[PDB]
């Protein structure tokens, strides 16, 4: 499994391409739209290729997401050349030479030899995550139909709220979570987070937060211990840290595990009727690079990403003079993290179970499951 | 740049291979040995290929690290078949059927259809990190000679100690850090950590901790904002999360950034004589996926990895009965994290500056630096 | 540099994506259209992302090519589900169960568990090569602007014609070649090929042939001898053999080299004013995996790809009974081979010279060239 | 599946590493030695990791091949620095500044900024193919045990001999082939080739030739039609063209197919008791990028690789003056081609059938085979 996104924030459209998905997975334009809608939660889809009659074909799946604001940008972001005199009269084509702290602006301009930040922010912008969730929808359809696996998210903290550290939600809690204005699972934590936002809004300030993706129903043995790169945690870490504004990733109890003693840090195993059973999940469902059957828990730390008006000092690269950054989402981050987790899980599953069609993959899964049971 | 490790913990030797390194980098067997020694800090090298007269050749560099304990294992871990009757009399060839919680044992056995955990732990074991640091030594020689970049580490916390949150060390502080029994930079933090260890030792328990790699002297613009996978933070996250026992990774102030307001979360920029200058480094030297010139800071959370005697319940997979796990390092984790950081930085540098020889790469670096200055 | 194509032959559109191209390369929708036109030689483009005002941005370039016949196929090749009763009345949705010999039909159906060949031929079809040449246009713009490199093709033989073995064309011969109905460089060879086609047409039969891509102006040292995969010939071979209907690839004099004696097989070197000079090019501009500065010559053998009416016996997979294959281009193959060659050359150039913008890459090229001259 | 080779021709040893091979494949140091012996046909192995008691472990397999001539080279090819005064007295450390035509010498020196060709030829040398066949032995053990697939080779032509175009050999013909001084299958062709060699030897000249690898017993559907890179022919082409001295690759009847009419170019299908049956194999067992069940045939054109004494003019790069190249194998090429074919087939099989152990892979294979039969 591979995935690619393309598109500028104010270009004509975004494109998501996924290659390597088995034929026979049921996914539709509506499913993609539903997931794009979930991305819009918190306080135009065209399938071009790879799917026929709601079922994947096995070839590359290309998904286009149109930008509604395109008529406003079709000259400033035109693909082809445009008379530079006609363009000099266009206010919105003014160059951006004041990099926002915390953004790709400054490093991107220097890296690519740009003197206008526009090409950098157009591509760096988190609007790109919409293309990711289009791709992620294919992965999650596969995960559900092949493995009975569900993926979801909930917000652990926003701003200075007290982190919810109770049990993670199951799939049936998703409607309640999605109806929450902060996509919180816990009512007390919800109230605390809403309060933090209210105070930040009034102060005209911005907040980041912590988000936890949960994947349920995974078989034992996805990922591997054979090298650093094959470890599922390594894979998960790359996929979620690569999301815009993410500054930290944890598996399970993460950094808090590093503060516990070995006697209380791990998940002990006990005899059960249908295999080994654990009573805690501090590992977050990954041990030694592989899924252990427990719920997968991955946490992502998002920094405040909205630029706070007239608060951040910067430099005008055109002049060398002082300036202030001019401005241009935790629950939605949760949704994007779901997507990223889904993509990697799906890739890991195809790696272990192979197959070119869903039925074949399903056969291999069943047979692996039977063999584990016959142990 | 690519790197591969091979070797079982009790096999004849470990092998590290790095491919894609430019010719003309000065690295020697002694340098590799020095770095392997640093890995042994905390409370036989043969270069087979790719280096000639202390200078890289451009082809694959293969580095062998011999296992001193091999004569004890040369039958149990023999490559070739061995009479199963002769082997049944060998005590140390007894099968391991009681997976340690927190380790690859259980998931690995199920994944590969093993009924003895030996093949799993032999490869999963953190002894493998010795092969990594062999490979890492080539990367850091390159980083130093091509970019004047230095990489180091210090321990932030061990067990329940109070995290050192003062300034990171510079390269000249490395001797003092390496002489510390806990590789601490800060004396007060050092004392606190030693205390935590002393109490854990007496209790017969084990500790994890937090470690911070620091890379200094990086040019602006390594990594990219163009997609998730090209983000340097994504790359860093994969490389360090893939290290044994690591459950969390942060860039800069990490999870704490997610608890701050946007007005206080970022690093403001100011005019300077030789380019833009910042007064804080909350970003940890990465913004929007790229190096900004500030010190690179990456943090890794290590779980306690030593199995605590007769404390952890498990299952005997042979019988289905209850059992207890039988047993088989924070400052050293710091050293391994250095290695991983070095490897990715080196890869990112070769990606941007290209070249087949060090001189060529150095030319390209100089010219990129000149162009940035002429802005 | 990476490239991806997506699209079914009768889907709404094709998509080409190229990732890793430096910013600042001048390419336009018109240039892509021109190259798509050349593909149509022999006896609707929308740039969605990655290019602004005729200049590459550095991010992923997505190029859409619309299918004009889409209204006819928008139900049979609909992405979303369609009432199976409404579909059963549609003649053109009849299933294809008689695999054509020489095509992906049979193996594809078995591989993916299809009982209709439609999903296989839709993706396998050489219509996909249109997406390739869209991507190839970006590479060749880069090659021209960064390296002064030109890529072209001419046909060596069609059917049983006598292979033209005279000198390859230069770039100024391209108009004459493109005006030839068989894209021949040599007039005598041209007449012979036209004759072979005329006789085949009259016999109601089909022809394959041999095609030679030529790349001019390459620097010494693209590709490498360090391993099999880094050899440029290896790379070239993969890219052109992967083209539909190609059964053979040669570099330079290819299979004929294997029939010569060592004394007459190679290209001897002689002193020249601006470096070493050769008087023959039997190697086809590659030696030991790298460009030697001579014209690059790559040859591809295309099998007859059009199914000959009622001539080819096959099986009806639905019944197990005998059947005949029902039917569903050498100069155009030449054009596609150009594309493939361009893509790999561009990737190899970016590998050696690095850079994130064209100017930077150009600096590195100049400096490498100066260093070679100062030898 | 991935493979890496490392080693210089006169270094201490060669290393082959293969990663991604399933656990439970029976391969031994003896098997590797046997295959290294076959490579030595025509007119010290240590397994360091990844194999235990003659059975693969699932981790990276590292195989060391010692160089017997090492004591002669241990100063000239020393890894570590050596007094340059002590080295200046060593005759065999004299620099090589006269590139051989047809070799990596000239392009390699320029590419890496070397003024001595020694580092180039040490790595470029076909001695490296010994590391490949070590790796190839693991793949072929897997192919045999998982799929009942056998791989072999025979020589089609050497020098100006008349190409043997009769039927390819089966596995039982391998002893007779390996006993032939030119590894010919056909007695008449054998005599012709021996004659060509005799005449070349007497003339003090060198020969290249054509070689054909044959793989038998493949399932339908390895490789794919979904994109250029997934085509098995593309993969095969890269792997064999990347072999030293190979200038051409064909699948099946290759370039001759391009000279036939469509009515006679392909392999017609007929009804059979256990699936579809063909009476010709012009395709060489690949159609539309995938295996069709027929014998896989791949042909490689090897140029004469031995430098003919005082016959080839070149330049002394030290002076700019004329010079002559000073000197430093078709049946063995056949053996190496076998290896390369085996590696890719094995990778393609693991891609389709997945699995982490041989038993699991075998289950998936059986079930795929059953499903095809139940069609």
């Amino acid at each position: 499994l591979r995935w690619i996104t393309a598109g500028e924030s104010h270009g004509r459209a975004l494109v998501a391409v996924v290659e390597g998905m088995v034929a026979g997975v049921h996914v539709t334009s509506a499913d993609i739209a539903d997931q794009l809608a979930r991305r819009r939660l918190g306080y135009a889809v065209t399938v071009l290729s790879g799917i026929r009659h709601g079922s994947t074909l096995g070839g590359p799946i290309a998904i286009e997401i149109g930008n509604t604001e395109w008529p406003k940008w079709e000259t400033v972001m035109a693909a082809d050349p445009v008379d530079p005199a006609e363009l000099a009269d266009v206010a919105r084509n003014a160059p951006l030479t004041r990099p926002r702290p915390g953004h790709a602006d400054y490093a991107g301009m220097l890296k690519y030899g740009f003197d206008d930040a526009r090409p950098v922010l157009e591509r760096a912008s988190a609007r790109e995550t919409a293309a990711r969730v289009a791709a992620g929808t294919v992965a999650r359809a596969f995960l559900r139909q092949a493995l009975g696996v569900e993926v979801l998210s909930h917000v652990i903290s926003i701003g200075a709220s007290a982190p919810y550290e109770g049990p993670p939600p199951r799939a049936e809690d998703l409607p309640a979570i999605d109806a929450s204005p902060v996509r919180a699972y816990d009512k007390a934590a919800e109230a605390d987070m809403i309060a933090q936002i209210e105070a930040a809004k009034k102060d005209g300030d911005t907040l980041g937060g912590v988000v936890e993706a949960v994947a349920l129903g995974l078989p034992v043995g996805l990922g591997s211990f054979t090298s650093g790169d094959h470890r599922l945690d390594s894979q998960l870490a790359a996929a979620v840290m690569g999301i815009q504004a993410i500054k930290g990733v944890e598996i399970g109890d993460g950094f808090q595990t590093a503060r516990r003693r070995g006697s209380r840090a791990h998940d002990e195993m006990y005899p059960g009727p249908d295999g080994v059973v654990r009573s805690t999940n501090r590992a977050g469902g990954l041990e030694g690079g592989m899924t252990n059957g427990q719920p997968l828990r991955v946490r992502a730390a998002m920094k405040p990403i909205s630029t706070v008006p007239r608060a951040l000092a910067t430099v005008d690269l055109a002049t060398g003079d002082e300036a202030v950054a001019i401005h241009q989402a935790v629950p939605a981050a949760g949704v994007v993290v779901e997507t990223m987790v889904a993509l990697v899980l799906a890739r890991a599953a195809l790696e272990k179970f192979g197959g070119d069609s869903l039925a074949e993959t399903q056969r291999n899964i069943a047979a692996y499951q039977r063999s584990v049971a016959d142990r």
